[PDB]
């Protein structure tokens, strides 16, 4: 009967990303495979528990950057699936992704794990 925490392993790209996993424990996931989408502009509202800290290390251009990695993630793109509401840092829930926005996806998936061009008009 005791507290736990777990929090850093090695990149610290992913360490920003596993810190704030752990903190707002509401909607989140560690594995890519179980990656879902959440709530529009979440970074926003998350980077306010980053300010808490007594000694931020990491600052908020990293955390960004570093969860940018996360939303291009092989896992999350594939995984476009629209009508899906999303969740917030507080657990509630929001509304979903587009049918359009959601597919869209695909491109940022085959832009850098695929090889495909677009065409010009006649």
């Amino acid at each position: 009967g005791s507290n736990q925490q777990l929090n850093a392993t090695k990149k610290d790209k992913l360490q920003v990303i596993d810190w704030l996993i752990e903190n707002f424990p509401n909607a989140f996931f560690k594995k890519g495979n179980q990656v879902k989408p959440l709530k529009i502009g979440i970074f926003d509202d998350l980077i306010d528990f980053y300010e808490r800290l007594d000694t931020p290390p990491f600052s908020k251009k990293s955390l960004r950057e570093a969860l940018s990695y996360y939303s291009a993630s092989p896992a999350y793109l594939s995984c476009q699936k629209p009508d899906t509401a999303r969740v917030d840092i507080y657990g509630n829930e929001v509304d979903v992704v587009t049918p359009e926005q959601a597919k869209y996806a695909y491109q940022r998936y085959q832009e850098r794990y695929g090889n495909k061009k677009s065409q010009d008009l006649k």
